[PDB]
């Protein structure tokens, strides 16, 4: 594992950015052989989106030949709907970059059957071989996307229904009203982020110091990096409250030495 | 707790040499109010005694009505011989200061009962009333003086066997022989560090990181986490000391004791 210490979320932003860039230009993706990519949403992730609209309004990346997927999509909420993960995604990275609509992939939380609509996307992902890079973020208690915080690290794409804590932080978003957020989602597995080449996690802010300390130091979903071939963790300052000294010492002269 | 991180060796003998004098010039002792010092041995004390004799050289402080006790001495080995600790404080720092031949107190291994002689060690230090500042080293498993691992927490002066661990260490010192190290030794006890007013203890070394965690972060459990319920405790040491502690808890007092960080910076 990879652990990038920076010192504040603007860094982060743009090297993660820098991060993707790099890899698209080196794989040269073309419409026979695409780059795929896998994609979180959420505020951390945003500033990251923002540095990768300044980097494509810079000439200096396209995403013509980008496959991307996303981690979760909300379920009885129209993808019209300005609170979808969906609209997210376009408002905020889609809209702004030169990706092909059928190079897209968000699950569709308004389907006939939610459990045929996990499996078509499971399938869709194997029908491109593996995801080149899956970007993500973690949560306070080391939960990645809307998997449990004890989800099997075998787990696939399926329906969840949130928990008490998801429900009262994504209410800003449903006007601070709890009984407004949707109750349900679809979300690929644990599994499903391991089978990726590389997994590119962000963790900044305080609150999600235990998770980055579980996640670097202990043997909370995110441990399972550590046996994961190619685990890349991008941090800032507040988020390290909780590592060793040597940890972090080790990580910035490793960073400074590349 | 108060934590000193600081970089190096050398800043850990300066500043705690300095925060010694200071104390004993902020004190003024005379001969019916000595400050009483208590003092340790080994490589990290060695680098605060030539510290601290650098210091009476230049006039700063003098040690004429200062009392010592030192934390432990070998037993069945000679005073004379030069590995025993007498002769450690006297090559290292009684010679080189001012201080009283009366007023040095080191437990005598030889004396016809080591009960006897324990017992009136710690009623030494009662005739003064408290050790003012007692200076200390700690072990790579957090132990103190020679205190078996699990000590208890009122523990006195009393003689003990060294450690398998203890016994194998300082086995440099003796001929590269464990089996001529000797196997007891008379130490001051745990209880008998905490009744002093003012507790410092030296941590240098990455060896001596895990001890340093146990110190500051661990729960009481590692004798040196028994700093943790004294009144005033004073941890002074170097950047590979803290490589185990918590980013937190090094920003947290490398901001509180910025002050004391400057003063040697």
């Amino acid at each position: 594992m990879r652990l990038i210490p920076l010192h504040n979320v603007d860094q982060v932003a743009k090297w993660s950015a820098r991060y993707i860039v790099d890899r698209i230009n080196q794989f040269q993706p073309t419409e026979a052989r695409p780059f795929v990519l896998g994609l979180p949403t959420g505020g951390t992730p945003l500033k990251t989106y923002e540095a990768l609209i300044e980097l494509y309004k810079a000439g200096e990346v396209s995403f013509k030949h980008v496959v991307t997927f996303n981690m979760d999509e909300y379920v009885g909420l129209p993808k019209e709907h300005p609170e979808s993960y969906h609209s997210f995604m376009y408002k905020n990275f889609f809209d702004h970059v030169d990706i092909q609509e059928k190079n897209i992939n968000i699950l569709n939380g308004n389907t006939e059957d939610h459990d045929a609509e996990c499996q078509r996307y499971e399938e869709k992902i194997k029908s491109y071989g593996k995801i080149h890079l899956f970007m993500g973020g973690v949560g306070v208690d080391g939960h990645i996307a809307f998997n449990e915080p004890a989800s099997s690290l075998s787990s696939r794409t399926r329906i969840k229904t949130l928990t008490e804590d998801t429900l009262i932080a994504n209410s800003r978003f449903f006007d601070n009203d709890v009984n407004k957020v949707p109750k349900y989602a679809l979300t690929i597995g644990v599994g499903t982020l391991l089978d990726a080449e590389e997994v590119m996690i962000l963790v900044t802010g305080y609150n999600k110091a235990q998770a980055l300390q579980a996640a670097v130091e202990g043997s909370w979903t995110v441990t399972a990096l550590q046996m994961h071939r190619r685990a890349i963790i991008v941090c800032d300052e507040p988020a390290t409250q909780e590592l060793k000294v040597k940890t972090v010492k080790y990580f910035t002269e490793l960073e400074a030495s590349a």
